[PDB]
């Protein structure tokens, strides 16, 4: 039987940009307390992501309201991930399925409900993004079949297991 997950005191321990202001998050965030693998579709290549982590577009002046950010894709302090390994299949054009093992994140559907138009994305929004140490690796995606090119997956040399 699997054990329970470590719980960090800092809700944005994972942040690649610690300037994120947690008190500006609206509505009141429901933080993810599980620690399973999460995923992110991204067209940016692993040489970049493994060096930088996932940095958010705008931690200072971006859109801190999660419902707004989910509905209308504005520069924000958040990096979006999903609980769903297979969500990459519904992404048009996104070259890679990144694998993430990071503490925390805001559980979108627990925070804004599961009846909004994108509830099927089962999103976890990371305020301040995600340091490279929490990015496990990546698999490229074959666009025409919407499948992972599993012999071309790559592990992140900077990944640091923590549980």
């Amino acid at each position: 039987a699997a054990p329970a997950c470590p719980r960090f005191d800092d809700p944005v321990h994972a942040a690649a940009d610690p300037r994120v202001d947690v008190e500006r998050i609206t509505p009141d965030p429901v933080w993810r307390t599980t620690c399973g693998t999460l995923y992110r579709s991204d067209s940016r290549g692993p040489a970049v992501v493994f060096e930088q982590g996932f940095l958010p577009k705008d931690v200072i002046d971006g859109q801190y309201d999660i419902e707004s950010y989910v509905l209308v894709a504005q520069p924000s302090p958040y990096v979006s991930t999903t609980y769903d390994h297979d969500l990459y299949k519904t992404w048009y054009k996104s070259g890679y399925n990144y694998y993430i093992d990071a503490p925390g994140g805001v559980d979108v559907n627990k925070t804004i409900g599961d009846r909004h138009k994108w509830a099927d994305q089962v999103e976890v929004a990371f305020p301040g993004g995600i340091r490279t140490e929490f990015v496990i690796g990546v698999c490229p995606v074959d666009k025409k079949t919407r499948t992972e090119k599993m012999s071309e997956c790559v592990g992140n040399p900077h990944y640091e297991p923590w549980h």
